[PDB]
């Protein structure tokens, strides 16, 4: 079971030490990019891409929450992401293009459903993908209802998965706390997305509070 | 001659070192918040704001290069803004309202120009600025050509103060360093927005950067 | 077989016979507003739900054909509004939030789909709606062609509400007239919205163009 | 001294009475038509100006707060409206174009400026305007704080038609109530747009209400 | 097997000896009318149209790679076009509207959808197309990357006319050559839109040009 | 007194002759390039500029009434134009930057102003133009009304030169033809864009109108 803390969540006060640690126990460091319109709030950029670099060894995957995401692909290449995760919502008419430009920068390829979108929006696309993330409540903030019917969306995506024989990890974005780790491993989560209510929060030492998180997902 | 260190240009990694020094030694916190549409990039944020409030007893302003400034005032109060410096060109139909929201929050007021936009474009509401800040540079990135004929806007800023009597501060923001103090000072700029090339640059280490600025500053 | 008069056909010389009329022999006022982008025309707001709120027991139907609908749920719950109809095609990456947000607001919700928009774009969150409306003509204006083709879709929609053991009330927004009454109920309708053509129009005298319509629904 | 009622402000309950009541007493019918992008609301709309079309003489003038008002001048010259006040801030690049299609369609040219926006802009163009209007707060609602600074532009307005022998009307909107009737008259104002502060709000009669309105007037 | 050389491919140094040619040998016109905006780039317009259409006794196909496609049908009739090519994913909540304009207009309706659009998207309205057709690139440039994926759009499309009974022609759009005629053949393609590698590169005399890419085809 | 035809005027059929006698005969080449969103239409393209670069060696000028000139000029500058024509009021935040990047790709700048947008607009950059232009009739397409208010601007323009030392062409743009030209040339333009009215349409052949037009420039 793969973990991607949310950056977004984080405290820039212990930034190098939080960096380190989650570098060396995390699979992903999940770095939010808003627009301020595809969703209405604005949290990271290539900025903060690029500081994090400095002392990553594990794959930056940039969530691009963006009107215009070809935009950000050289951009963020440069500052060190690894992973490109796009809203298929956001790039229809450019899929194809979009996605060898990501991997003519060598990044890998992450797609991500908001909850009204269903998996057949990228069903020409689906096999090009490294990852799929699920949005298991509408993007922009954090502390936000959990949407029990996307649970129906990633059986659906490990259905699809099985069946064309793909090998795309399935990432789950969205309140994964301890009320919600059993029904979305159940469903067929591979990667946890943590935040504030399931990692940061726990204790103010993010070393106590991986451990209460580690031993909360045992169940 | 007050400074505002531009918070884009910092060091992450040692980023509670870097603002306790800056609190103690600048006068503002010079904190971007970009749209991605109004100048085609991504900086800073709320979330940001809300760090550097941690440790601040100097006021932070948050310069918003967004095309709505009215979807962030409130949220922006909130993380602990003290300075809300708004771009003339974005608030066309709506300078009063947000002037009066900003400091319903009890925030002090700063209008930003850039490039090619005259000083007349705030004529109206010029009267209700604590700070006005002139771009020398076309906004969104650090490191651009500095635009010489910018110097007649500050001189113009600076008549226009003296001959209505008003008391605002003016601000220079865009490649402030070594080669545009002089002129910038002799223009008629009280406070120098200080980015890469004029601070952090200097000195891996900030008090060693920091002197090093000063020491130029002195011609 | 409800009726839902709609407000931008009425004659607002006798705008309070009107409504009290309306109020105490249709089920619900049906109040268009829209956007002038999200289609293009102008037609009722706010303002108008306001000042049928002084006479109303019966629920105010407001039919957001609007860009932004989080913009007006706030302001429609405080004219008086009962009902808040969304289009899918406008609350992708939102749903879930507004939805929670208009029963947040005591109101009831509602989903309408124009011509193009098959039913399962509603399918994670159909079960939240307590009427879903099938636009039978392009939204935007009075006395356009009827579109046929919509028939399967209310049909569809009555097979799903069937099957899923939903109890959502089935409305048709469009050309509701004698010449289509018929073909309507057999496809599925359980709400008609009237206008000019159905209503308003058979006499100048409201008592009898609503006899006259009652009679042709008799068919 | 003209006086044009702000329709929005009206009561529906009473609209043929309050209509024929305006009709034979007031000058102008202000019918605002807004986008809720321009400005952030919703009010009338060319329905309504068909509607108070059925027993109008007096001239209605649609103060278009819309994005495109290439988009409503037939539509409204076709519903009735006999004024078409445009933003200088919506037509750069078509001003001469639509003030040609207003007066194609035998319709008036009114020009109106929100609180930031300088008269300089309708320098090659005031020449063709029949009434020009000056918003004395920011434009969208009622109620809404006055602009004192606006006074200077009145001012200005008054000398630029005497200089340049012009013979354009003058006309405030904004906030025209017993508080600032002296300062306009003083300052130029030719024609007042009255609202629910100056005028509905005095009486629920509206014989009453206007008795009480010209009655501060004269002062 | 049906020809429609794409003209933003051809050569206007022979401009009346190309089109007189195509005219004589090909079946269709294929015209791109790109905005800037759903597309990123700028080809062709009603001028061309206008042009070619002082030769031309074949169909000109106009493909509106346009945000709004409506601004253009009447403009076209009028330069000459005979087909309207619009995008499904810019006709929600119009398409019927548009299809009855251009029909009003007399020309025949065309439907093209880009790679990531499902051929269900056109399924209440799929019957009113004379020709329906799919991009086997994202839209925009010529010479991009062929997407293999979109053989079974290609298929699908053919199943649906047989099963429904229908009579639209199957046009392919993007990277048509040497390299993809058999497997395009085999798919179901009716028409084939030539342009640089299938036709006009072939020989800097489109005599030539011609021949040699008809020997191809034969394979 | 320079000559510049408008080339979305010219006769296609014969490009290749008309090219030659303009290249031969001209200063240079006016290339209209619209963006269907800045300016109601489309002209010509990219494609159009490669085309006309065959057989040019006077400067081929592109007019940009694009929304995001940004995305234009390498792929101009590649296409092989020698002038770009900004709009001032399309450059707001990024006039300085895109300066630089035209002249970076050895090309000269063009400046080009709407009616209704004032000289002072450029006043920080006008003397990095080579080449000033005065629309004379809103942008968009070919005969409209002349717009006399204009010859104020040109005036105006000359003055400003002379006063600021400048070198800058003055070229006029709308409706140039012999009702026209002895006014305009008293105002002060320097060049002349002709199309339809005072060129193309004097004889089918571009000799004869060339002959007929220069000689109606004499007086
Ligand atoms: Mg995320
Ligand atoms: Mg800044
Ligand atoms: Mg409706
Ligand atoms: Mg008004
Ligand atoms: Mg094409
Ligand atoms: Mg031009």
């Amino acid at each position: 079971m793969k973990i991607s803390p949310s950056l977004m969540c984080m405290d820039l006060l212990k930034f190098k030490e939080q960096i380190e640690f989650i570098d060396s126990h995390a699979d992903y460091f999940h770095i939010d990019i808003m627009d301020g319109h595809f969703v209405p709030n604005l949290t990271l950029s290539p900025f903060f891409v690029s500081q994090v670099k400095k002392l990553a060894t594990k794959p930056l995957d940039c969530h691009l929450m963006v009107t215009r995401p070809q935009d950000y692909i050289a951009q963020l290449a440069r500052a060190g992401a690894d992973f490109i995760t796009l809203h298929p919502e956001t790039i229809n008419g450019q899929a194809f293009r979009l996605i060898d430009e990501i991997r003519r920068h060598d990044m890998k390829v992450g797609l991500i459903l908001n909850p009204e979108t269903p998996v057949e929006a990228m069903k020409y696309y689906i096999h090009k993908a490294d990852k799929i993330t699920v949005m298991t409540v509408d993007p922009g903030f954090a502390g936000q209802p959990f949407i029990p019917e996307m649970l129906d969306k990633l059986a659906e995506l490990k259905a699809w998965r099985e069946r064309e024989g793909l090998e795309y990890e399935i990432e789950v974005d969205g309140s994964c706390n301890q009320a919600t780790y059993e029904k979305l491993m159940a469903a067929g989560a591979d990667v946890f997305i943590v935040g504030t209510s399931g990692l940061f929060n726990h204790a103010e030492n993010i070393d106590e509070a991986w451990r209460i998180m580690t031993a909360q997902i045992l169940a």
